[PDB]
């Protein structure tokens, strides 16, 4: 069990369907980019450091993002300015380690928003009448893959000793069921768990994607690698991807349930086939389980 | 008195739209509000016991057929008129072996951003009167009226104004303190299982429910899930008074009992589309949660 010790948090790469920019708050000059970048762009990597990023975003986009960072902002629109056209992304803008990490994210697809907003509301108010547990877990589930897609909803809680059973499921037809199964441990590690504790959804659309690398993995301000605890593009333990081949489902994607600031258990989302998932539907999934979150101790009192 | 009026039933409606009774069966029209002779420019005794099929597109009546199936609200419709089709939100209810069928007029993306935040700023509201605060204000910046207020009830259902957000020159009505017979047993009743409601105008002319009959059962048509019906003439004159002559609240509900209202003034006549209201209506949803949260900050 070297499975608590491996650095999940300082992989020196990302998943290969965003692109990463460390920039300064001063000036928003380039510190480190994602390798796939030179296929955006058409550049070598290693060309962009301490090079204006507002070079490469229309001027809305610099002002944009000038104004998020100096002065409920994610995501953030940005269009880049390529050899081959403008392109338009989801902006994921956070501060970590004395730097600024920014994320270009494929944007929000919907044509279905309203009744979005529909689905959620009364989820949010079914939830907040369900008698028992395992009735509050499954109208979060079935909430979730109905704003996912995603072929198999889990609820998983963790016991004492940080082994966990499927407590919910919504699944589509033909997927196979583990409800009522039980996982060791070990399968969501301490170093994993933790970090859980404190960035709460986690996405990785395609478990076969090849990691691109940070040029350069280094913190301009302090030193050391880039720390992505809390980037949506962290590349993740090649590990747990190879159980996910394992599993046979080929997206996944998370959100952890927090008591007491404590891990209670987390919506395991999984697809048979590569899916992603947009930012702002990540952010209703993770409001679903806020909800679900207060509901499970409004349940436990009840019961004391 | 106050709490006697019987405001559920007042067989007419608010003419900024259009009401149909028709049948579980085949859909034939059991009774129209008056104003739709314009509408479809035959008087109501002609489209009685006529398919409502009969006045909508064929798309529109294969929507309309399959939601009487089986998260339906708004339908769109067009229907058939002399003067062409006009377009029209669909809202459907169905109660007291009827179906009602409301048509409102359809709405109209920095629209859908602005619900998106004033969640997250909710989410993350760092007490019980900035949660409120938020609400008053993103509530205002997507409706656009002139103001509004989160008003919270007291032990006796007397309440006052714990809320507020206004533009430049709208009187503040923040503290105020008024009594239960304001908001009286009838109508707090009625507001804890229909939590929205919208007069664009106060000074509509009711359009009447021709005929005011419920056909399978007997009686005056049961109007409390209309979003069209009409309502109370004291509380139209107490509106008046004010001085403000469009109104659209929302409820807040806790433990089964309504626990204050979101009430939105503007000084001239003013609707919103469906998807605004419904839109507010998550507001006041994640608020509700939030309330539970933040009283127990305690
Ligand atoms: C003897 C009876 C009445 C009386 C009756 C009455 N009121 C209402 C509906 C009301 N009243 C409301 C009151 C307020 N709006 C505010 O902004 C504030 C305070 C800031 C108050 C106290 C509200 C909000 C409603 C709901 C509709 C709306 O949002 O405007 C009704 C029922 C109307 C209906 O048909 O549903 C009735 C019968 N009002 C009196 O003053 C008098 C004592
Ligand atoms: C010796 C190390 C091992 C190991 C490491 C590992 N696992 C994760 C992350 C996750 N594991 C999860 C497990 C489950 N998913 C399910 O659906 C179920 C059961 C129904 C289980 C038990 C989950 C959910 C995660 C979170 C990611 C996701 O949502 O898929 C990590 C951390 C990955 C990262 O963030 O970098 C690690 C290091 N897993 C093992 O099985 C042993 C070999």
């Amino acid at each position: 069990t070297e499975c608590d010790r491996e650095p999940i948090h300082i992989p020196g790469a990302i998943q290969p369907h965003g692109y990463l920019f460390v920039v300064s708050e001063t000036d928003l000059r380039i510190a480190s980019v994602s390798a796939n970048v030179e296929d955006l762009l058409r550049q070598p990597p290693a060309s962009l450091l301490n090079v204006p990023i507002a070079h490469y975003l229309t001027a809305a986009s610099a002002a944009r993002l000038t104004h998020a960072l100096h002065g409920a902002i994610n995501p953030i629109r940005l269009d880049v300015v390529t050899p081959d056209g403008e392109r338009a992304f989801n902006g994921i803008l956070h501060r970590h380690d004395s730097i600024v990490i920014l994320e270009l994210e494929p944007r929000d697809e919907s044509r279905y928003t309203n009744e979005f907003f529909r689905s959620v509301r009364v989820a949010i108010r079914r939830l907040q009448t369900a008698a028992d547990l395992p009735t509050a877990c499954w109208i979060a589930a079935s909430e979730v893959r109905r704003i996912t897609g995603f072929d198999r909803i889990k609820v998983y809680q963790f016991a004492a000793d940080w082994s966990g059973q499927v407590i919910a499921e919504d699944r589509d037809s033909g997927i196979p069921s583990l409800l009522d199964f039980h996982f060791p441990s070990s399968d969501i590690p301490a170093q994993s768990r933790a970090l859980y504790t404190i960035n709460p959804v986690r996405i990785i659309p395609d478990i076969g994607y090849r990691p691109s690398p940070l040029v350069p993995d280094i913190n301009p301000r302090l030193g050391g690698p880039i720390d992505l605890s809390f980037s949506v593009l962290r590349s993740v333990s090649p590990t747990h991807l190879e159980y996910m081949v394992n599993m046979g489902m080929h997206a996944a994607m998370s959100i952890s349930i927090v008591r007491d600031n404590r891990l209670w258990g987390m919506i395991s989302c999984h697809n048979l086939t590569p899916r992603f998932v947009s930012y702002e539907v990540r952010q209703a999934c993770e409001l679903i389980a806020q909800v679900l979150t207060w509901q499970i101790g409004v349940l436990e009192e009840a019961e004391i």
